[PDB]
C-alpha cells in the first residue's frame, strides 16, 4: 500500500544524455544511434533569441561549430539538419547504450517522467502531466533545455517531450521529439501566455479510486448522480466534461473497489461543493489531477520494466 | 523555476538490483562487488514469519537454496552469512556495474530516493523522508522487500535504506544496509505500531523559502518573533523545537531571499494559527515538511551527478 507520485527508472534515458555547445549557448542533447537531438535555439546568441530566423541562422553554421560532450568524451559532428524546432546532429559514433525507443506525442491529461539535466549530466527525475493548455508544471533552471520527458513500456522508451522554455507564469513549454511544439508557443523570447487551464476530471476520479484502495473512505457516500447532471457541476468548477469513454477506462477501478463510476462522481460533486473540512486524501488537502487511470492501476498493482 | 519533489537518477542503483528466491519467498537483493544483500526474512516460510528464530533457520540453509537471478542470468551462491537483519550472499561474479558507494545511516528529517522493485526489476522511483518516528510513507506491494533508499553525491551512491515491511497504518519500515532497523521494529509479523509522529519544523521553513524564491509571497509579513516564543507555538501544533543550528542551516536561504529566519518563523506561526484561507503554496494546500534545506538549495540552484 501507499500512493506516491512515481517516475519511471531513468537509467535507459541517462545513457543518452549529452552536452551540446555552440558559441556561448550550452544545453542538453539526446543521443540515439548516431544522432544527437537538441532544441534549435542552441544556434542562437542572446541577441538572436528575441526574433531569430533559424533557417538563415543555420546555413551560417558549420559541423565544427557544434561541440558535443558525451561525459568526458567528445563526439565529432559529421552532419546537421533542422526538423521543425529541434536540431539533428549526425555524429560519427552510434550510442552503444541506445535503448529500444519510439517517438510518440502525448495527449493533454497524460503523464510522463522528466529527467532534468544540466551540462549533459542528469540532476533528478520526477513525474509531470501535460496540462489541458499544453504546458507542464516542471522544475527547470537555465540550461535545462533539451531534458526529455518519457514513459517506459517493458524495455521500450517512448520519448514524448523536449524542454525549450519557461513562460512568465512559471510553467514550462516544449515540443515532441520531431520538433513540434506542444500548444500555441514558439521558440522566441517574447510575450507568450499559457492559455486558460482546466482540471483533468478523469484523473481526479482515478486518484479517488487510488484513495479508496489505500483505505481513505470518508468522502464516499450512498448518493448517485447521472453522467449528465455531474457534468453540470463540472462546468462550474472548471472541470472537464466526463465522457462515456472515461467511464469505460475507469471500469477496471470501479470493479476492484465495488464503487460505480457514477457514485464516485457523486462523491466528487460533494467534494467540490463542500470542500474537505480539514481532512486529507492520500496526504493531500487538494483534489489531485495528475495521476492517470493507468498510473493508479500500475502503482496499486505494481508493474515493472527491463 | 518550479518546485517539484525530485528523486535522484536511478541508473546506478538499477544496475545492482537482482532477484533472490529461497523456497517460496521471492524478493529483491542488492548486488555490489561479489555480494548480494537482501532482507533475512527470505529464508522464512509464511508459517515461519509469525515468530522466526533466524539463526536456527539459517544453519539449516545451503548455498544452493538461494536462487539469484541477475536479469536473465543466474548467479551461483558460494557463501551466505547473516549481519543483523540482512543476509549477505557471497556470489561467484562481481557486479561489473558496481558504482562507487558507501553505507550510511540517515537521521529522521533527512530524505532519500527509493527505487521500488519487484522480481529484481525496477518499477519506479520517488523521494521519501525518514519521519521522526523512523517510518517512511512509501508505496510498496507484496514482494517489494529489498528495494533500497539512497542519495547520490557526484558519483558516489550512499545507500541508507532497505525495505522489509509495512505497518498496520500503511507506513513502511526497514533497516540500513548493515541490517539495523530504523526505529523500534522487528522483522516479525506481529502487532507493531509506528509511534507518535511530529512535523519536521526546519523542513517546513526550508519549503517556505523554496516558495518565496518561486514567487509565492502572500504568507510573508513584517512581523517577527523570538526563537523562544515560536517554539511555544511549535509545541502546540505538534511541530519539533527549532534550534540555533537549524537557524544556521537556514542561513544561506535567509540570505538569498533577504528574509530573516525569525521572520519566516513568524510567517509560519500565522500559517499554523490561521490556516491558509483557500490559498496554496507551491501548489500544496498543506504545510509540507519532506524537503530538506539541501533539497531546496539543490533544486533552486540545480546541482547534477555523474
Ligand atoms: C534553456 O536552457 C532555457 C530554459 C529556461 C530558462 C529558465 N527556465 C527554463 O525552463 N530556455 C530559455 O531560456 C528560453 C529560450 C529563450 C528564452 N527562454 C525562456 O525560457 O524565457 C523565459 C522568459 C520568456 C519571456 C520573458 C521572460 C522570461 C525565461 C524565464 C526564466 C528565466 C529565463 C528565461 C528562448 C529561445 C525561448
Ligand atoms: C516483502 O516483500 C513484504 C513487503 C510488504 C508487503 C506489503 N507491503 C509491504 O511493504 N514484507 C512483508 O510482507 C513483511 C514480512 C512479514 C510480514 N510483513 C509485513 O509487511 O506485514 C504487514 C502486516 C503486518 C502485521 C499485520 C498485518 C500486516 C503487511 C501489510 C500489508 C500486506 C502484507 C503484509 C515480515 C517478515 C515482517
Amino acid at each position: 500500500s501507499g500512493f506516491r507520485k512515481m517516475a519511471f527508472p531513468s537509467g535507459k534515458v541517462e545513457g543518452c544524455m549529452v552536452q551540446v555547445t555552440c558559441g556561448t549557448t550550452t544545453l542538453n542533447g539526446l543521443w540515439l544511434d548516431d544522432v544527437v537531438y537538441c532544441p534549435r535555439h542552441v544556434i542562437c546568441t542572446s541577441e538572436d533569441m528575441l526574433n531569430p530566423n533559424y533557417e538563415d541562422l543555420l546555413i551560417r553554421k558549420s559541423n565544427h561549430n557544434f561541440l558535443v560532450q558525451a561525459g568526458n568524451v567528445q563526439l565529432r559532428v559529421i552532419g546537421h539538419s533542422m526538423q521543425n524546432c529541434v536540431l539533428k546532429l549526425k555524429v560519427d559514433t552510434a550510442n552503444p547504450k541506445t535503448p529500444k525507443y519510439k517517438f510518440v506525442r502525448i495527449q493533454p491529461g497524460q503523464t510522463f517522467s522528466v529527467l532534468a539535466c544540466y551540462n549533459g549530466s542528469p540532476s533528478g527525475v520526477y513525474q509531470c502531466a501535460m496540462r489541458p493548455n499544453f504546458t507542464i508544471k516542471g522544475s527547470f533552471l537555465n540550461g535545462s533545455c533539451g531534458s526529455v520527458g518519457f514513459n517506459i513500456d517493458y524495455d521500450c522508451v517512448s520519448f514524448c517531450y523536449m524542454h525549450h522554455m519557461e513562460l512568465p507564469t512559471g510553467v514550462h513549454a516544449g515540443t515532441d521529439l520531431e520538433g513540434n511544439f506542444y500548444g500555441p508557443f514558439v521558440d522566441r523570447q517574447t510575450a507568450q501566455a499559457a492559455g486558460t487551464d482546466t482540471t483533468i476530471t478523469v484523473n481526479v476520479l482515478a486518484w479517488l479510486y487510488a484513495a479508496v484502495i489505500n483505505g481513505d473512505r470518508w468522502f464516499l457516500n450512498r448518493f448517485t448522480t447521472t453522467l449528465n447532471d455531474f457534468n453540470l457541476v463540472a462546468m462550474k468548477y472548471n472541470y472537464e466534461p466526463l465522457t462515456q469513454d472515461h467511464v469505460d477506462i475507469l471500469g477496471p477501478l470501479s470493479a476492484q473497489t465495488g464503487i460505480a463510476v457514477l457514485d464516485m462522481c457523486a462523491s466528487l460533486k460533494e467534494l467540490l461543493q463542500n470542500g474537505m473540512n480539514g481532512r486529507t486524501i492520500l496526504g493531500s488537502a487538494l483534489l489531485e489531477d495528475e495521476f492517470t487511470p493507468f498510473d493508479v492501476v500500475r502503482q496499486c498493482s505494481g508493474v515493472t520494466f527491463q
